[PDB]
């Protein structure tokens, strides 16, 4: 109930939600059924349209007009945006040559350049080129300001998750808006797009930018716009707010356009009907820029033109039905569409079994257009697991497809030709970023980046301290002229030990054997040098990783590789080695197939043992530095040390062996040498963060050898591939992965074929940023390079996506 007896007289789009119970006049009042009786009359005037015409020039002020062409309009803050063009012979902003904005040019009383966020729903990245002829304003912003070829949204590439990610710098799993539709078991509540429940504060986690601003004394315009308020009125409202007195005027603003998404759903991403929506958005941008120019603000305000996600071609006939797979189809609840989430229809159903459901959905039809996952097995790059609102069972749907429960759902819920929501690496889902203003760079292209990074930058633009978030602060400094944030490297917490030879062979009782008893200070003083670190500048190219938590670990040097060996987890945290373009691949000799050797630098009590691997029927082992890449027959013995061993399922050893025997050489060949850092990851609670020892849910049987959930590799080389990886004078190039350590290869439907037909495709799917691996290991990489730290942060957030060109 709202007593709407009050009046919006003088309160149109007021920046405070009034003391309850009261009559409301803000952008949200329609949504709450709380607007004053005269809201439409006073605050949503339309009379005479949105443009000045010559005959209106100097008119006598008629308050009924939507906007004014009277002489006092600049003072009242309410001219139509084209007033000075039509009445004062000024030019439209788009027609002006662009001129570098070296410093903010603001009216007196402006304490900081304002920030205007102009967000566009479904604005696919390729619209910037493909629609450029019909978007002159947007094209000027783009070419004159700072732009990226595209911006990566978060998964799921839906609207609320991405807009709220833009505002918070958080992964959906952390901010809590994990889809357009949600169930929260704790609250026992549901979130729907249509309705009232979506406004309830409990859904919205983290700290959105408007709150960050407010708490730090920076006033914000309201981010939400009611759907029925036309764009022209949205623009005039922002412009009016920008004419408020100094003590009342917000410094940050948001605009939101439902287009081009709205038409994109109906007509597809490139339907001929899409041209007009693009024209219209551009016209709106033009109205903003003309309006700013009238206020002498067009060289003061920073404007961000940003999309939430792209749009893909999707039609009704391209729908997979769960009823073609499950016989028990009515015992489940499915959240459907461009992603799938499955839970039990009833929690009193004790005959509900996620494992048979997953199995019934696994590789069942030859061209199957979705893949089932337990959420913790989703590629780590999606960061889509750590929230009670995300169902244990998940379907990754192929681009261009939908999943639904039964055919009746699709015809008694074609209507639509476009949709989005797919994997955030998908080209069609990529969206846009342009920054224009005094604080952004001039005519500058920057590499693609993730939308999670923007919150930090928006905080920088406003002089705000960002709340804790998933951005890497400083990774986008290259977008900015000034206001850069100068981060320092985190301090190493644990310093390594440097163990020498301290144990005799016979002190070890590991059930390991090796055929290594085969026998001159020429090559005897030389092997001492290699164990002291004589080749370490070759295999450790960017300094050792810093360990950012309290632990006990040893640096171990070898001819071919260096490792940081954890006495706590009984294996390396990291193993670093360089493979030149010229390196030769050899096999593991017949006599050395089962060879595991005690490491006389490391105590029996801090070593693994072969017995545990013999007794454990499920678990085998692999090596971090690959024996296949040993530099000499003698060096090869080093690769068999018990301190280079890690636990591996036979099914996963298929993946790992192929990567080590075939792919590393191939990368070294294509990239002119590679440096590789591999290691284990433990994330049993799937929070994206390094497990502590007491979080490990699985051990090699009858041992304290913990089982990794994943294995990572970071593969670095020279950006200029004419220089070898170990002699690179400039910027680096990286690709990384976090492979799930699974006892089966069910995820790969082709896995019974030769590794050459499925292993690399698996690896590509599990591509990762170095930053993802940092979170997962508590390690800090690239501590010693010749590169600026901000450039290193950018490199660390890079993701190799394996899509073709946009
Ligand atoms: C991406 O960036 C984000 C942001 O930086 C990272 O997330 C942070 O990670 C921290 C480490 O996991 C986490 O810190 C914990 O906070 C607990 C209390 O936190 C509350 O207050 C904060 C601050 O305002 C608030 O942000 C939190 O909001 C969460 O919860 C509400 C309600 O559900 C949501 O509205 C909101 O969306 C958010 O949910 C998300 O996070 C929670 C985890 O907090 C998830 O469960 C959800 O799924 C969702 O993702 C909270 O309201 C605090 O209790 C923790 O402290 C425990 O552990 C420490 C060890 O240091 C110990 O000292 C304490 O005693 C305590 O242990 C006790 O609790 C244990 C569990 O109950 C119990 O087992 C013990 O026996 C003890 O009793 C902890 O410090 C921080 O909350 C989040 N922040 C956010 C916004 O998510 C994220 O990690 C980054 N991701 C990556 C991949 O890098
Ligand atoms: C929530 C955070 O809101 C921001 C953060 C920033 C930032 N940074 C900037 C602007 C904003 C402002 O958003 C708004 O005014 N809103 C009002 C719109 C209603 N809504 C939908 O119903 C909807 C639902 C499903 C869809 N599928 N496809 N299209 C869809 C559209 C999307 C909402 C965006
Ligand atoms: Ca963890
Ligand atoms: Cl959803
Ligand atoms: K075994
Ligand atoms: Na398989
Ligand atoms: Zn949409």
């Amino acid at each position: 109930w709202t007593a709407t007896s009050g009046s919006c007289k003088g309160r149109c789009f007021e920046l405070q939600e009034v003391g309850p119970p009261d009559c409301r006049c803000d952008n949200l009042c329609k949504s709450y059924s709380s607007c004053c009786h005269d809201f439409d009359e006073l605050c949503l005037k339309t009379a005479r349209g949105w443009e000045c015409t010559k005959d209106r020039c100097g008119e006598v002020r008629n308050e009924e007009n939507a906007c004014h062409c009277s002489e006092d309009c600049l003072s009242r803050g309410d001219c139509c945006t084209n007033y000075q063009v039509v009445c004062k012979g000024e030019s439209h902003w788009v027609d002006d040559d662009c001129e570098e904005i070296k410093v903010p040019e603001c009216p007196a009383g402006f304490v900081r350049p304002p920030l205007i966020i102009f967000s566009v729903d479904g604005f696919r990245a390729s619209y910037m080129k493909k629609g450029s002829k019909v978007m002159p304003n947007i094209e000027k912003l783009r070419s004159c300001g700072t732009h990226a070829p595209y911006m990566r949204p978060v998964y799921p590439t839906k609207t609320f998750p991405n807009l709220y990610t833009l505002a918070t710098g958080l992964y959906p799993e952390s901010h809590g808006i994990v889809g357009n539709s949600m169930y929260d078991p704790v609250f026992d509540a549901s979130f729907h797009l249509r309705g009232r429940e979506k406004f309830n504060h409990r859904w919205w986690g983290g700290q959105p930018l408007w709150i960050t601003a407010t708490k730090q004394g920076v006033r914000a315009g309201t981010f939400f716009w009611s759907v029925s308020i036309p764009h022209e009125r949205r623009i005039l409202t922002i412009l009016q707010w920008l004419s408020l007195p100094d003590n009342e005027r917000p410094s940050v603003y948001a605009f939101y356009s439902e287009q081009p998404d709205f038409s994109g759903h109906k007509y597809g991403p490139f339907g001929p009907e899409m041209t007009n929506p693009l024209r219209e958005i551009d016209k709106t941008v033009g109205q903003l820029m003309d309006g700013l120019k009238q206020l002498r603000l067009h060289r003061c305000v920073n404007v961000i033109f940003v999309g939430d996600h792209g749009m893909e071609d999707v039609t009704c006939d391209r729908t997979e039905f769960l009823s073609n797979y499950l016989t028990n189809v009515d015992d489940i609840t499915l959240v459907p569409g461009t992603l799938g989430r499955i839970r039990a229809k009833s929690i009193n159903n004790s005959k509900y079994d996620p494992k048979t459901i997953i199995a019934a959905l696994t590789c069942k039809k030859p061209d199957q257009h979705f893949k089932p996952y337990m959420k913790q097995h989703l590629p780590k790059r999606l960061h889509y697991a750590n929230n009670r609102r995300i169902e244990d069972i998940h379907l990754l749907v192929d681009r261009r497809w939908h999943v639904a429960r039964k055919p009746l759902d699709v015809y008694k819920k074609c209507f639509f030709q476009g949709d989005h929501g797919f994997d955030n690496k998908v080209n069609s889902m990529q969206t846009v970023f342009v920054g224009y203003g005094p604080t952004f760079k001039y005519r500058t292209k920057v590499p693609p980046f993730e939308n999670i990074e923007l919150y930090n930058v928006m905080c920088d633009l406003l002089g705000l301290k960002p709340a804790p978030n998933n951005g890497t602060h400083g990774s986008l400094n290259h977008l900015l002229r000034t206001n850069t944030f100068r981060p320092t490297m985190p301090d190493e917490v644990s310093r390594p030990n440097y163990p020498g030879i301290m144990y005799l062979q016979s002190e070890f009782d590991l059930g390991c054997t090796c055929d290594d008893k085969v026998e001159n200070k020429l090559e005897e003083l030389n092997k001492r040098l290699h164990t002291k670190g004589s080749t370490k500048e070759r295999h450790l190219l960017y300094g050792r990783p810093a360990v950012l938590y309290r632990t006990s670990y040893d640096i171990l040097y070898h001819t071919d590789f260096e490792s940081g060996y954890s006495e706590i987890f009984l294996m390396p945290l990291w193993t670093s080695y360089t493979i030149s373009k010229q390196a030769e691949v050899s096999s593991i000799p017949e006599h050395l197939t089962n060879c595991v050797r005690p490491d006389v630098r490391v105590s029996p009590g801090f070593s693994q043992n072969c017995l545990a691997y013999k007794n454990d029927k499920q678990m085998s082992y692999g090596f971090l530095f690959p024996p296949y890449l040993s530099s000499s027959p003698e060096a090869k013995y080093d690769a068999f040390l018990v301190t280079n061993m890690v636990p591996m399922y036979p099914a996963f050893k298929r993946v790992w062996a192929y990567f080590q025997r075939v792919l590393v050489k191939k990368y070294a060949s294509e990239r002119n040498g590679v440096n590789v850092i591999s290691g284990p990851i433990f994330d049993y609670n799937y929070d994206g963060l390094r497990d502590t020892e007491d979080e490990i849910k699985q051990y090699v049987e009858g041992s304290s050898i913990p089982v990794p959930t994943h294995y990572y590799s970071i593969i670095t080389s020279c950006l200029d591939f004419t220089q070898p990886a170990d002699k690179c004078d400039g910027p680096l190039s990286v690709s990384s992965f976090i492979l799930p350590h699974r006892p089966d290869n069910d995820e790969s439907c082709n896995s019974s074929e030769d590794e050459s037909k499925w292993v690399e495709e698996l690896m590509k799917m599990h591509t990762a940023r170095v930053r993802d691996i940092e979170h997962l290991t508590g390690l800090d990489f690239y501590r010693k390079t010749s590169r600026s730290y901000s450039e290193i942060l950018t490199l660390k957030t890079y993701l190799h996506t394996y899509e073709s060109e946009i």
